[PDB]
């Protein structure tokens, strides 16, 4: 039970052997939109099961990651056109890797891609880890302006771990801030409640829309109400499915 | 799918609906022992599919985390006893959550559970995140002195991400240091090679045995030999198996 996972990814792109899942994002302060996060899984060569963490790790590798990011975008748009066509007012969050964020030719590739899609506006929100972009701050700035231009949105995920996390946002064009898992633990404790309240209040003072992930029970879901959260995500609401079939 | 994941876990502890996987940790310097890492899987109540990452996140919630860690440890101890009764010299690497790191009843419970199984000395390696060890240094000190007392060993995993990471080692009893994946990416670039290499050497300077994970292809194998890694791990060598059936003599 083993294999070169690089080669497996390279030969998965070669053959379009991937799938996309959709994990809805749920509005606590109104949004007409159907928001889903796009997640990626690998269709395994027949016997082999590539463990997810090892898969994701491999797919961050420079020059594999760009190709992969592009497959997701491309196919994300393809499906997104099939879907909205149904009259559906839908919006997809897509991940971008560190590599992609660095890749000067991305906004170009994306423009041409989006034309061929005749894709509705403000339907794509691009998502960047706070680490990738606290690091590549200038490339993230170029990219998020670039993205406004195309009538696209942008989000920082895993927000609030870094030193002074509000600083990087003075420099970006992002509407959403998906808070880090670490803030959504042991919420039954006040200090953790309070910590999450303040974090969320400051994002609101900065006119960002907060997204709180990892809602794993009904209770936490209440605390996120009084905390001010704008959106939530998790398995208690819905897990990642092959279809954008959530009843909002 | 949909579900209260905290609920599910607490019933899974009820129905022992967990499953342990085992992933070999390969020696490069010729350690004869078998070494495996222990990994937790949830048996999904029929139809369900609880995403791993959400599973793991909830498995961290205080109160729940300690019990799950105990489930894991007791089951690791039984399978281990079984495996070694057939003549294998085998060590198991077992994760402790943060909640367990601050649980003052963890050590008396383990000492009991070890004596009950009559596991020989140096069979279990308890693995603590750098972040948890760093957040809770004083507790990690006590736990690791406690562990040595019980002829157990310890490892810091995800090591090297924090500022001055060697500082926390000055206060702990740990034989193994498992380096964060961050150091293993893009190893075709000489800078990344040189940084891996200087990390591993400082560890060797500090008389720690280094473990390098996320070995995903042959190319990085060679790099890791030359940098001096003591152990390595990744799907390129062997993925997680439901049983300890890996032939370490290839």
């Amino acid at each position: 039970q083993r294999g070169d996972v690089i080669a497996i990814l390279q030969q998965a792109l070669e053959t379009n052997s991937f799938r996309l899942l959709f994990q809805p994002v749920i509005s606590l302060r109104g949004d007409s939109h159907e928001n889903y996060e796009v997640l990626l899984r690998l269709l395994n060569p027949q016997g082999q099961e590539v463990p997810p963490a090892e898969f994701l790790h491999a797919a961050k590798e420079a020059g594999l990651a760009e190709k992969i990011d592009r497959w997701v975008i491309l196919n994300s748009i393809k499906l997104l056109a099939e879907h909205r066509a149904k009259g559906h007012q839908t919006k997809l969050f897509v991940h971008l890797s560190s590599a992609s964020l660095q890749d000067p030719g991305l906004l170009p590739w994306l423009g041409v891609a989006l034309k061929a899609a005749r894709l509705p506006p403000e339907s794509l929100v691009f998502q960047i880890s706070e680490a990738d972009a606290t690091s590549y701050l200038k490339q993230a700035k170029q990219l998020t302006q670039g993205l406004a231009t195309l009538h696209c949105q942008a989000a920082i995920s895993q927000f609030g771990c870094s030193l002074n996390p509000f600083n990087a946002l003075k420099h970006l064009t992002v509407q959403f801030i998906k808070i880090d898992g670490s803030f959504v633990q042991d919420l039954n404790q006040v200090e953790n409640q309070e910590i999450l309240k303040g974090l969320i209040a400051e994002l609101h003072e900065q006119q960002k829309l907060s997204i709180v992930p990892f809602v794993e029970s009904a209770s936490v879901l209440a605390t996120l109400w009084q905390a001010g959260a704008t959106y939530i995500q998790g398995y208690y609401l819905q897990g990642p499915s092959q279809a954008m079939d959530y009843d909002f």
